């Protein structure tokens, strides 16, 4: 049983993962994820949730005061406040499992600049609080992340949606000139299973030789 | 200019999405899409058949064609500036254990063809990668290290916690020098990797 509430100044970003859930685990209140308009908490006619930054620089910054509101009234002490940002630490397969089995995770997208820090600090002084990052590339704004990390963290949910792989075959043996390799059709499946490992050995050699 | 083609049998996932266009197309338009891996294994794998008609008509020989898998090259900030002066990227979405090997070796003989992975988790499918390179690669379109450190607004005192001082004080120098430090701290500490050092 796990609730997800998402808040962002782009609602509709977040339907995907609306579409993504299976009614069956939904009815069997496995989980729930529902996501909030930022702007329900601004103060003014406005609808204000930016304004410019101490110390000069580009762009903006999200108002402290806006994401205060609506933390408050989202989280409580059980809460796993998750704040996507480019200055994150890394989010990793280990995060997605560690998070797999908490009551209630948060996340708080931000855009622009990103959030006043002291949102994030003042949360972690009545919660945990997890700032992360799903890669090293520069996004617009938090709701990608969270389409990502909802993803990373529910297909570890039972039932609710190294070395690197190696290739994948299927029907018909022969395709535009290329066979599947004879050896996955052989039946000696200790030779299949070595040639898998070598295969996997090889990839991580040519395309992620830092996990080696 | 860019032209973005997504290719997926959830078109919907992708609804999130003058000097650019994207483009999302089922590819069940082009058919029972999976069957059972050769040489055995949990889960289904991705006909070739109905990528290659999809693909044949969707891909040039000038397209870009990107293959979201976890057992890709990862996809950086460098890989988005090398893309984002692309005319064509064409996203081919897997889905279950994903798509049969010879789709992305047949096309690297008529166009360059490129398998990445937006980082070090598991998805259930391509269609959150696309959306995250899409986001990336269109930023930086023309017309369109360190980490960085924290950023403030007003008030300058909220719940009895203060902005940091140097950034009232007008200084510059002392400003850039104090958000150099929050930087190279803020590295040190989430990724020490980016500086040299040894992961946790
Ligand atoms: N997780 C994660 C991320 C983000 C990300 C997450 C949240 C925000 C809120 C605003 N921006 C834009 C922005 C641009 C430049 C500097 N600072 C902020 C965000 C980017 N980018 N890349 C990732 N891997
Ligand atoms: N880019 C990227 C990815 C993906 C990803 C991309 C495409 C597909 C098509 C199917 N799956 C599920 C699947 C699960 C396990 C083994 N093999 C396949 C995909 C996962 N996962 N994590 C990333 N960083």
């Amino acid at each position: 049983s796990m609730k997800i509430d998402v808040v962002t100044i782009f609602p509709e970003y977040l339907q995907p993962v609306r579409q993504s859930l299976p009614g069956k685990a939904i009815d069997a209140g496995l989980v729930d994820v529902a996501v909030h308009d930022l702007r329900r908490w601004t103060h003014d006619v406005h609808k204000s949730v930016d304004d410019s930054p101490y110390g000069g620089g580009p762009g903006m910054v999200m108002k402290p005061t806006v994401w205060g509101d609506a933390l408050d009234e989202i989280c409580t002490s059980e809460t796993l406040l998750v704040v996507p940002t480019p200055a994150g630490y890394p989010f990793t397969q280990e995060t997605a499992w560690q998070w797999s089995t908490e009551d209630h995770l948060v996340i708080a997208c931000g855009r622009y600049e990103g959030i006043d820090q002291r949102v994030a600090d003042d949360a972690a002084t009545r919660m945990r609080v997890r700032e992360v990052s799903i890669g090293d590339y520069v996004l617009n704004g938090g709701e990608a992340a969270a389409l990502v990390i909802i993803e990373a963290v529910l297909r570890l949910v039972p039932g609710v949606l190294s070395l690197l792989e190696g290739p994948s075959y299927t029907r018909p043996p022969s395709w535009r000139g290329m066979d599947v390799p004879p050896v996955l059709l052989s039946g000696d499946h200790a030779k299949i299973a070595a040639w898998r490992a070598e295969q996997s050995r090889q990839r991580t050699i040519e395309r992620r030789p830092d996990l080696l």
